[PDB]
DNA sequence: CCGAACAAGCATCAGC
DNA sequence: GCTGATGCTT
DNA sequence: TTCGG
């Protein structure tokens, strides 16, 4: 981490941006620009050198001439000092408070953790649970847990249906040696584009996965997205392990490498290559990448057989994942 | 200067 | 009930 | 907030 202060710097002014003034377009620009710097193989010596990356202009030059000069930031400190700004910030990072419902807690007064536990009725059900397990949402998962849940996920998915295919992706596939949570992508021979031949699919998993007691709790579920907790098992008189997040995407078997390239991220990676994509004429969802007519209306699907098609599409180098990590 | 900035599933709410 | 917008999330 | 055109 040779800028590691500045980009906590630009982070942190991101988070300002989102969760307090919802200027969601600084918010990019500052993680965007946070991202650049981090993979920058120098110690950036002026704001003038860190211009020439892409993504870094006038505003962030200037501002990291000053984090340069003083170690601090008399934006970000003023922005600390203030009580309604530090109380959003904190409310937000409560999966399922945003901040819209961050500024209208704090206007009834609701500003602290302490208050949030005393009016869990004012709380939707998501809310409740990210509140309930706060905690351990902020701990990091090491490797070698998500070895073991990974371990987990795979062996229940083979007994509810051999044919179930499930990979975990994420900073995980990334080879990230800690992840925030546990991302699944699930495949199906029954469920593709042109049919779904099963009900269920998605279901099935999660209720086997609940009765083995690894998930405990459930943040939202559909029958393609599941959001909510998991916990590995402890051995006797151990202390247990925190709970942890997990999401699991079910996506149709054909378009699984869309769907892979889409859940190894990163975010800001994925943000970046369908820009790049928009830029050559096409667009990547999860699903397809497709390409962009006359008009900019989305044409057909394109044909894909691996994650490296898609990289071809759009005439990038091929990346690992473990080199997405932006 | 000015328009564009990735794409979408689930929960919730207003309006009919 | 449905549609569509918005919040929050991946 | 940044950038391309
Ligand atoms: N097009 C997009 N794609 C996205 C976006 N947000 C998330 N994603 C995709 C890519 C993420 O890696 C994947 C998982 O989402 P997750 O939050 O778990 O990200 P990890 O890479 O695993 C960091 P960790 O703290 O969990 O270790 O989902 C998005 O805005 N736009
Ligand atoms: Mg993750
Ligand atoms: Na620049
Ligand atoms: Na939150
Ligand atoms: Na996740």
């Amino acid at each position: 981490t040779l800028n590691g202060g500045i980009t906590d710097m630009l982070t942190e002014l991101a988070n300002f941006e989102k969760n307090v003034s919802q200027a969601i377009h600084k918010y990019n620009a500052y993680r965007k620009a946070a991202s650049v710097i981090a993979k920058y193989p120098h110690k950036i010596k002026s704001g003038a050198e860190a211009k020439k990356l892409p993504g870094v202009g006038t505003k962030i030059a200037e501002k990291i001439d000053e984090f340069l000069a003083t170690g601090k930031l008399r934006k970000l400190e003023k922005i600390r000092q203030d009580d309604t700004s530090s109380s959003i910030n904190f409310l937000t990072r409560v999966s399922g408070i945003g901040p819209s419902a961050a500024r209208k807690f704090v206007d009834e007064g609701i500003k602290t953790l302490e208050d949030l536990r005393k009016n869990e009725d004012k709380l939707n059900h998501h809310q409740r649970i990210g509140l309930k397990y706060f905690g351990d949402f902020e701990k990091r998962i090491p490797r070698e847990e998500m070895l073991q849940m990974q371990d987990i996920v795979l062996n229940e998915v083979k007994k509810v249906d051999s044919e179930y295919i499930a990979t975990v992706c994420g900073s995980f596939r990334r080879g990230a040696e800690s992840s925030g949570d546990m991302d699944v992508l699930l495949t199906h021979p029954s469920f593709t584009s042109e049919s779904t031949k099963q009900p269920k699919l998605l279901h099935q998993v999660v209720e086997q996965l609940q009765k083995v007691h690894f998930i405990t709790d459930t943040l939202s579920k559909g029958e393609t997205k599941f959001m909510g907790v998991c916990q590995l098992p402890s051995k006797n008189d151990e202390k247990e392990y925190p709970h942890r997040r997990i999401d699991i995407r079910l996506i149709p078997k054909d378009q699984y490498y869309c769907g892979v390239l889409y859940f190894t991220g990163s975010d800001i990676f994925n943000k970046n290559m369908r820009a790049h994509a928009l830029e050559m004429g096409f667009t990547i969802n999860e699903y397809t990448i497709r390409p962009l007519g006359v008009t900019g209306v989305a044409g057909e699907p394109l044909p894909v057989d691996s994650e490296k098609d898609i990289f071809d599409y759009i005439q990038w180098k091929y990346r690992e994942p473990k080199d997405r990590s932006e």
